[PDB]
């Protein structure tokens, strides 16, 4: 019996940092067998989450200024991946399950991949999209254009497979903002890592790829139906008292490490 956590309908004050605290709390409680596997859906207003490496770029302050120029708040995720965009047209799903023998890193990525393909039941590839921001081995795309990115977080015996799904709007416009971020952050200077060379055309939202408009709720519904059609008993619940304690503690740590990195 899976638990479902709906964090998709809150105001623009609901921060990505809080979201990070939630996934960490879930990994901790599910890792102690005190909580059932959890599906957590979340959405945030205009936010650019930078990776640790992005924050150390030569002209970072100019990069952040540009991003604040796009009316996007900026934070850095400690376990650095690379700059990714978060807005009302981006649905994020976190599948948090118990870490066990035989359930590899790739097993986690594969599970999320299968889940997406089923929600949209042969066109979807799991392949790094060169030219896209936050490129990874498990980028998801159709006709060669990236519409989702996957990452995995493992702490306290819990595994959180996370994905950002570009549901509505233009995938390319989001990329142009990030390209501008790197342009001003790198500024033609040497860097400590191979930053992505953004090619806007290699990214697209599901609405653009499927040829018809979809909103976050439509895609959320698909995931819910797909899970139950596959045997899961989804129950809409809130955190337990102990989880709230872990949440506050996790959020305090996360919130301080972000303020620093900036």
């Amino acid at each position: 019996p899976w638990r479902f956590l709906d964090h998709t309908s809150f105001g623009p004050t609901f921060q990505a940092l809080q979201s990070f605290a939630y996934d960490d709390t879930l990994c901790t409680s599910i890792g102690k067998s005190q909580s059932p596997p959890t599906l957590r859906a979340w959405v945030h207003h205009n936010t650019v989450v930078l990776g640790i490496q992005d924050s150390r770029l030569p002209q970072i302050k100019a990069g952040i200024e540009a991003l604040k120029g796009f009316q996007h708040d900026v934070i850095v995720r400690n376990s650095g991946g690379l700059a990714v965009v978060l807005d009302s047209g981006i649905l994020n799903l976190s599948l948090v399950l118990k870490e066990e023998k035989g359930f590899s890193i790739d097993d986690g990525y594969e599970l999320m991949y299968e889940l997406i393909c089923s929600m949209f039941q042969e066109q979807i590839e799991a392949r790094e999209i060169v030219g896209s921001y936050c490129p990874g081995s498990y980028d998801l795309s159709i006709d060669g254009k990236k519409f989702a990115g996957i990452s995995q977080r493992r702490i306290r015996g819990g595994v959180a497979v996370q994905i950002y799904l570009c549901v509505s709007g233009s995938g390319a416009e989001r990329a142009k903002m990030i390209r501008t971020f790197y342009d001003k952050a790198v500024a033609g200077q040497p860097t400590k890592f191979v930053y992505p060379r953004i090619k806007p055309e290699t990214m697209a939202s599901l609405s653009e790829l499927l040829g018809q408009p979809h909103n976050v709720s439509d895609v959320l519904l698909k995931a819910l139906m797909t899970l139950q059609q596959h045997g899961a008993s989804l129950l809409t619940e809130s955190l337990s008292a102990d989880e709230w304690l872990l949440y506050e503690q996790h959020f305090a740590r996360i919130s301080e490490r972000n303020e620093k990195l900036l």
